[PDB]
């Protein structure tokens, strides 16, 4: 039921999203490699439209979880790898604090040798002068633990976690995300018991790119089980 063996070596994968933010519409693209031996991923992603008309970080959970590493005695455990190749549908409702929201729908899956995950963004009730369309996040990302359980009604997961972004002014915008995994296919997969990713991201610029851009670095490793329990 666990599909490691599609993940052995380094993976290549694309990114392509969609999204609306108060009708300002723009796509973004994104290619770059995971290891999930590792938990680590390399990804740059392009803005194809202009400019991004809110801050990258703020995009950073929407732009593949299946990378993440398993260890050893939690194999089982791992939804994310057992749903491949047809994927898992992905969707999420990020609250920002005192402002706007995000909803999401993607869909992760194989064609060929490359991950691929395509998502839908539509972000409503924006401040035009918060932190966000404000552009007040420092380009910068802090470490998470992202919670899994598995869904008590369907085959798939529920995750949680509240994202931290630092604000120009020392204060910090906070991201409550709320996030569903369902299989595409129709296959077993591995319903897990609770437990966390722990997550880590750092962003950067590629000094020769003149397009809207952000190099993402993350790694991501799986914990929380005992042993055998
Ligand atoms: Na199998
Ligand atoms: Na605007
Ligand atoms: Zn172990
Ligand atoms: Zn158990």
């Amino acid at each position: 039921v666990s599909k490691e063996e599609l993940f052995t070596g380094v993976v290549p994968i694309l990114v392509e999203l969609d999204g609306d933010v108060n009708g300002h519409k723009f796509s973004v693209s994104g290619e770059g490699e995971g290891d999930a031996t590792y938990g680590k991923l390399t990804l740059k992603f392009i803005c194809t439209t202009g400019k991004l008309p809110v801050p990258w970080p703020t995009l950073v959970t929407t732009l593949v979880q299946c990378f993440s590493r398993y260890p050893d005695h939690m194999k089982q455990h791992d939804f994310f790898k057992s749903a491949m190749p047809e994927g898992y549908v992905q969707e999420r409702t990020i609250f920002f604090k005192d402002d706007g929201n995000y909803k999401t729908r993607a869909e992760v899956k194989f064609e060929g040798d490359t991950l691929v995950n395509r998502i839908e963004l539509k972000g409503i009730d924006f401040k035009e002068d918060g932190n966000i369309l404000g552009h007040k996040l420092e380009y910068n990302y802090n470490s998470h633990n992202v919670y899994i359980m598995a869904d008590k009604q369907k085959n798939g997961i529920k995750v949680n976690f509240k994202i931290r972004h630092n604000i120009e002014d020392g204060s910090v915008q906070l991201a409550d995300h709320y996030q569903q995994n369902t299989p595409i296919g129709d296959g077993p997969v591995l319903l897990p018991d609770n437990h966390y990713l722990s997550t880590q991201s750092a962003l950067s610029k590629d000094p020769n790119e003149k397009r809207d851009h952000m190099v993402l670095l993350e790694f991501v490793t799986a914990a929380g089980i005992t042993l055998g329990m």
